[PDB]
This record gives structure tokens, sequence and C-alpha cells, in this order.
């Protein structure tokens, strides 16, 4: 059971961006504990897996909408806005993406997999803009996910091994030729830590945005840990928003590397704080704040662990009062 009558997460952060959260579908039932809190602290939601292409077309052309569709359905009911979570990785892809349909054993040409690839993301936008139309509560879209490698080199993929570096560019393309009311963003993680990965991204978008592509935003997914640096986080955020594009925090959670002490989590709640402070002093650059993953019980990271604002019994911790 959930604490009803403390402060509504979203609420408290009206004035700079709002709050989302990554959700499953087969968490939104009314009488589920983890939808009354989802609904309770949050007016932005996001597919954690739900959206992902071999969630969308697990074999060519068959379509999979179902659980997109019950989320969308969902954050139409409760008034929460949406980030489209994302239009192509190098997982959760299937594998048919890349294969001669009429000899598997080979690789896709270049033409083809761009023309796979420009239907997948055409019909996904076009699924959303023709079932919900003006009702669609996606403001934007990770048309590209995870590209750069840990060195900030564009990262092997198939995708890069098949059609070469263009392939980023000619999603973005498509994604706006497809939706143009749509923020187009690439997403990423390590970024935030003012590296050699933080400032490939920033000459990759440069790059990228000085050549015409409808590159709107940079999705930065945070996904931070117990001894991240404060100064590098706002380092990285000040450079990639001198690029003149919205910044997101898109998959904010916290790694304790196995320590979830009391004392690890009076840390946690201070570097929280300082990382909101950090936020919210930025809003000018930031668009929109999103948690990845309800609750500590449902987090992606593996076990022990204790990442997010409420813990694996759905209470309040001490990170989320020193953030209210
Ligand atoms: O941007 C990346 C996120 O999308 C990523 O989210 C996690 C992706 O893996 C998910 O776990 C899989 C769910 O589907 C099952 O069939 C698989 O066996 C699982 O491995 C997890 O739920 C998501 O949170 O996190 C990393 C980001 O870079």
């Amino acid at each position: 059971t959930i604490q009803n009558d403390i402060p509504d997460l979203y609420s408290v952060f009206k004035d700079y961006f709002p709050i989302g959260v990554a959700v499953d579908p087969s968490r939104l039932n009314d009488a589920d504990p983890h939808a009354q809190l989802t609904a309770k602290h949050f007016n932005m939601l996001v597919a954690e897996n739900a959206m992902k292409p071999e969630s969308l077309q697990p074999t060519e052309g068959n379509f999979t909408f179902d659980n997109a569709d019950k989320i969308v359905d969902y954050a139409i009911a409760h008034n929460m806005k949406m980030r489209g979570h994302t239009l192509l990785w190098h997982n959760q892809v299937p594998d048919w993406f890349f294969q001669d349909p009429s000899d598997p054993s080979k690789p896709a040409s270049r033409d083809l997999l761009l023309q796979r690839l420009r239907t997948h993301i055409t019909t996904v936008l076009d699924h959303f803009k023709t079932k919900y139309g003006s009702q669609n509560p996606i403001i934007g879209w990770d048309v590209v996910n995870a590209v750069l490698d840990d060195n900030g080199n564009l990262r092997n993929s198939k995708w890069l091994q098949i059609i070469g570096p263009d392939y980023i560019e000619k999603a973005f393309e498509y994604a706006h030729e497809a939706d143009p009311s749509m923020k187009l963003f690439i997403n990423d993680y390590n970024i935030e830590n003012n590296g050699v990965k933080t400032q490939a991204m920033y000459d990759l978008v440069k790059k990228l945005k000085n050549e015409g592509v409808p590159i709107n935003g940079i999705g930065m997914q945070m996904h931070i840990s117990i001894n991240s640096n404060i100064d590098n986080i706002k380092a990285s955020i000040e450079k990639l928003a001198s690029l003149g594009v919205e910044i997101q925090v898109t998959e904010l959670d916290m790694n304790m590397n196995g320590d979830v002490s009391n004392d690890a989590l009076l840390k946690q709640a201070r570097l929280y704080k300082q990382l909101f402070d950090l936020f919210k002093a930025e809003k000018q650059y930031i668009t929109a704040v999103v948690f990845w993953g309800v609750s500590d019980d449902v987090s992606w990271l593996s076990k022990p662990n204790a990442p997010l604002l409420f813990d694996s019994k759905l209470q309040a911790k001490p990170a989320y009062w020193a953030i209210v």
C-alpha cells in the first residue's frame, strides 16, 4: 500500500519541468499499488520496453501495438505526457531487420536496411498519430538510442556495419517526415560524466545539426551511481546545452554498487538533492526529468539495489523527502 497523503512528486516541480516514469504495461490496473504510485507522483510516462523495436514489430510487417497502446491509453486517462522510447537501438531489435530475407545467412543491404528503418519509423509514428490524433500524449521520441561506444566512437552495431555512419541522420530524417510535430532526441548514457563520451556526443550533434539534421534535443539517460560527481554532470549539461538543443533527463536511477545500507540511503538522499538542485538551476535547458522505474522492487538493475525514490515496499525513501 502506498502513502496517499504525501506530496505528489511532479507537483513540486510544476514550475520547472514535468517529472515522468518508465512503466510496464502489466502494472497499470487501478488496484495495483504500482499503478497508484504512478498516477500519484508523475505527470509524464515512458514505456520501459513496450515501444522498443522488437516490442512493436517482432517479425516483418507484423506490428504488435497492444502493450504500447495500453500505456498510451493510461497516460491519456491520467492527463500525462509521454516520451517515445525508442525507434532504433542495438538491443531489443529483431534479427530479421539485418538479414537478407532470401538468404538469412547473409546481411541485408544498406538500401534494404534503410527502407526497413523508414517503414518501421513511419509505421510507428503514423500508428500513434492516426489512432490518437490530437490526443496523442507523446511529445517526442528517442529516435536513436546509445549510438556511441564507451570511447566516444560510433558503436559498431549492425546498423553501422550495414549502412555506414549516416544511418543516424537517416533515422532523424524519416522520423521528422513521418511526424513534424514530434521533438526528436538522440539518447545516451554516460554522457553526463564530462569525459570522452560527453565530448563525442557534443561533436556528433554539432556536426549533424550543422548539416541540417532535424535533431531537437539530447536525452541524457542519467543512469548515475552513488559515486557520481555533480560537477561533471553540471559541466556535461552546460556543454551539451550550448548546441541549442533541449536536454531531457530520460532514465534517471542511482546504482548503489551493492550498498543498500541505511547510511548509503542517506548518502543517496544528499546526492539526489544536489542533483535536483542542479536540474532546477538548469531549467532553461531541461524540459523533462524521467525516472527509470516506479519503485526499487521493479528496477532493471540487478540485486541488491535501491536506485529510486520509492523503496521495495513502495514507501518514500530519504531521497524523496530530501527533494520535496
Ligand atoms: O536506453 C536503454 C534502456 O532502454 C534500457 O532499459 C532496459 C532494457 O532492458 C530491459 O530488460 C529486458 C526486458 O525484456 C526482456 O525480454 C529481456 O530479457 C530483458 O533483458 C529492462 O527492463 C529495461 O529497463 O536500459 C539501458 C538504457 O541504455
